Parts: structure tokens; sequence; C-alpha cells
RNA sequence: GGUGAAAUUCUUGGAUUUAUUGAAGACUAACUACUGCGAAAGCAUUUGCCAAGGACGUUUUCAUUAAUCAAGAACGAAAGUU
């Protein structure tokens, strides 16, 4: 089961860079998924939806992919995010990219750990993930070292 | 910043704005109007100098010296050329 999210909180900050795969779309906007932390839904809107003119909505979100974003604003209280597609700069969507990489790594490998072990990630995230994350920035530098110095 | 909306561009070597100031070059807002001057272009900050000009007033002077003009000439917006 993949939840318990990669960083030290469930929550988003305010003017993080993200990744989100899209689930749906509605009329208004589309309340959609973050990968980047474990499952919390929020709204982009059409308006903050795409670059130039929303000429289309099918061709440029393409439910079910994956794309670039950020978030503005946050409820706090049971879980709710806004977020920003129009303003990732093209500086920002490579970082987005190396990110959301080393995070997909760093969580498809204890996924195929808790999967072995048939325990759920939240233990063993807070058992190795966070103490690691607290002591080097990222687990994935930690891993390397482990390949190299243990 | 900017835009219908964006992006290019400048920014924690702290831009955008904030106060004093300093430099440069342009230009003369509002007053500015069915208003003025000039042959036409054109002419709008102040002051001085330089000469010029229309209009009016004139019981001033000369007495046709005038009108329009091929040839010839003077100015001639902007742009452009040394
Ligand atoms: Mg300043
Ligand atoms: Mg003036
Ligand atoms: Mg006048
Ligand atoms: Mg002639
Ligand atoms: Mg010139």
């Amino acid at each position: 089961t993949s939840h318990c999210r990669f960083y030290e909180n469930k929550y988003p900050e305010i003017d993080d860079i993200v990744m989100v795969n899209v689930q749906q779309i509605a009329e208004m906007g589309a309340y959609v998924k973050l990968l980047e932390y474990d499952n919390i839904e929020g709204m982009i809107l059409l308006s903050e939806l795409s670059r130039r003119r929303i000429r289309s909505i099918q061709k440029l979100i393409r439910v079910g992919k994956n794309d670039v974003a950020v978030v503005l604003r946050v409820d706090k209280e049971k879980g709710y995010i806004d977020l920003s597609k129009r303003r990732v700069s093209s500086e920002d969507i490579i970082k987005c990219e190396e990110k959301y990489q080393k995070s997909k790594t760093v969580h498809s490998i204890l996924r195929y750990c808790a999967e072995k072990f048939q325990i759920p990630l939240e233990e063993l995230y807070k058992t190795i993930a966070w103490p690691l994350s607290r002591k080097f920035g990222h687990a994935y530098e930690a891993f390397k070292l482990s390949i190299i110095d243990e």
C-alpha cells in the first residue's frame, strides 16, 4: 500500500513545486491528487491551468498522466489544496523532474521492501527513511553511501 | 515590467517603488478658443537687442508710379544626403 508521504509531514507548504497525476476534470476545474506528497486532493482551476489560451483541456491535461505544478494556498484542518500550473518557470520543471525521480526511486525501493515483508509502509518509513532524510536531507544519497560506505 | 492574456527583460550584488539632490539633451503641458501673426511652409517659457509688417487715425506728401504675369529669381513641412 503506497501511502505515508515522502516528506516529514503529510501536508504541503506555501510556495513549493510539486508534480501531480490528474484523476478527473470538472467544469470549474480539476480536484486532483498530489504525488510529491501522499494522497491529499486539491483544485487546479482552468484559468490557472494552461499557459496559452485554454482552447482544449483534453490535449493539455491528459488525465492519468504526470504534470508539474505549484501550490498557492493550503487547508491545514482536514486537507485541501489550491494549486497552480501556468506559473511553472522553464527552470522549475527541471528541478521538479529530478526531485520526483529521486523520490520515485526511494519510494519504489521501500514499496518493494513493504511488499516482501507485508508490513505497512508507514512503520517502515518511520523506522528507516525519516532518520536518513533528517541526517542527509534525502535518503538516496544515504543509499549511495551504503553502496560505498556502510 | 507588460499585456486581451502571456512571455522576453531587471532583481536578497537587493531591483520596483522612498526622500533629497547632481548630469545630459529634448521640449515648452495646463492657459489653448469655429482666437492671433505670417507670402506659403510655419510660429506658444521669461528678458534684452536687432531690423521688419499688417490694420486704424491723418484738412500730410508724389501724381498713375498700377493688376496679372512666359524668362528669371527668394523661401519651401517631414523624410533623405555630406
Ligand atoms: Mg531602491
Ligand atoms: Mg507654456
Ligand atoms: Mg492670441
Ligand atoms: Mg514662372
Ligand atoms: Mg532632418
